[PDB]
């Protein structure tokens, strides 16, 4: 009689290992309750129902269904009734308990705080359209703005366009807004901490200062990065590790419900702003 | 069917270097093998994490260590290792693939030299980390190569921790003088200095390369494409160490040899 285990599906952590705070989080809390874990990886060159397969193989009380980066889940609707929860994703089609980070409460708190600290005039830089997180934060920063009256229609937008060789076209973007060395923005509202990464190279080549001429914020507080912005930059956490602890928890406690909870995003001011 | 148990000493505080246990995983399913990973938090202890991995009783053990070190645990519990990936056990021999630091840095440098660089300032990882003195052979060796005497370009040392990558600008602008830098390029240790670096220096109105060449280490998977411009770097072999290590004890293998896995050099253009 073995004690029980939760089986973890993770559809993407070889394109993007950042976000394995989330399955640590559900193998730290499976042992706080003396509980098992083991974590099956989707590669590219694999293919679905026998990754399933597998995970049953190890015939788990209780199953997590994770994406690193937050998603809508493209597998079969057939696979999607044996996860009891689902961890930074959604199910479009049957409903399923899952764990995704507030990211409209996460964009609202920094940008409202980048207005209170005296900034009118933001550059707003979004991550791809079609990522289900972009809209949501979209309307966080949009509500601070009209908070403190301002329209955010009358700010500069711009998307970026799926894949990381996008990120090589922020530089462009940013100066286009700079009209013969001064710009016409005061701050940066970046979709992520690699756009700020950008933005700060492109902003100090360009003879600008952090923040006493541009003010810069950036998302996700990257576990890789954050930290070594120069100056320390203005983020925001992704939850992933209460993502991975509530997930747990859910099935440790047996909980029935197929609610969508939002997870706490915590802003992290520092000195960009 | 037969399973490989893997022990992660620290994938908490660097989660990078999940490369090498992804490998393993992927490995072990090619060849009809399965795998779990036990990962070591900072709030337990030793004894209790190494009884668990034993309760799934796996046919073949791997402690992997995410950042290379030399596996601070009791000489008793380094007797269950099959095999070692990214670290070395100091007492008993056991078999071990760690990457090739002094052929890395060596390769780097040698294109930098070849490029025409000659007064490189070198910002070192702490020196007590065992791949540190090894990337140095590689670096002065290139130097030597090339007629350079090490001894008589600017090293620098940084201190144990994250806090200390704060230190690197003040480093740089040491070697600065009214503007114009003692040195024409800067090897780093790894690429979170060449972030600081590129910081620092296009801040300092400096251009890249044109007025100073950079050269980073490790490829980080969070980075290295998103250098403007493009970082010259080394990658570190995370994914044929862990291919390595499954291969070694999926084919039962016995020696108990250190094998260092080449780490090549990915030339871009931050020289």
């Amino acid at each position: 009689a073995t004690p029980s285990t939760i089986g973890v599906l993770a559809l993407d952590t070889v394109t993007t290992p950042f976000s394995v705070e989330i399955t640590l989080s559900i193998e730290e809390t499976a042992r706080a309750h003396g509980w098992n874990s083991f974590v099956v990886n989707m590669f590219s060159d694999d293919r679905p129902e026998a990754v399933v397969d597998l995970l049953l193989s190890h015939r788990p009380d209780g199953i997590i269904f994770t994406t690193m980066g937050l998603r809508q889940v493209p597998l079969p609707e057939k696979l999607l009734t044996l996860p009891c929860v689902l961890a930074n994703c959604e199910s479009l089609s049957q409903p399923v308990a899952s764990y995704i980070p507030d990211d409209e409460q996460g964009q609202y708190d920094a940008v409202k705080a980048l207005l209170a600290a005296g900034y009118r005039r933001p550059l707003c830089l979004h991550l791809p359209a079609s990522q289900p997180a972009t809209i949501r934060r979209r309307r966080g920063l949009e509500r601070a703005c009209r908070e403190a009256g301002i329209e955010p229609d009358h700010l500069s937008h711009s998307y970026m366009g799926q894949g990381d060789e996008h990120y090589h076209d922020i530089p462009a973007v940013v100066l286009a807004h700079i009209r013969e060395g001064k710009p016409g923005f005061d701050s940066v509202i970046c979709g992520n901490d690699r756009i700020a990464f950008m933005v700060y190279q492109t902003l100090l080549g360009q003879g600008l200062r952090i923040p006493q001429d541009v003010a810069v914020v950036g998302y996700d507080n990257m576990v890789g990065i954050g930290d070594l912005f120069l100056p320390p930059l203005s983020t925001v956490q992704l939850p992933h590790y209460d993502i991975g602890r509530l997930s747990a928890l859910h099935i440790i406690h047996g909980d029935n419900h197929r609610e969508t909870r939002k997870v706490a995003s915590p802003w992290l001011p520092r000195a960009s702003h």
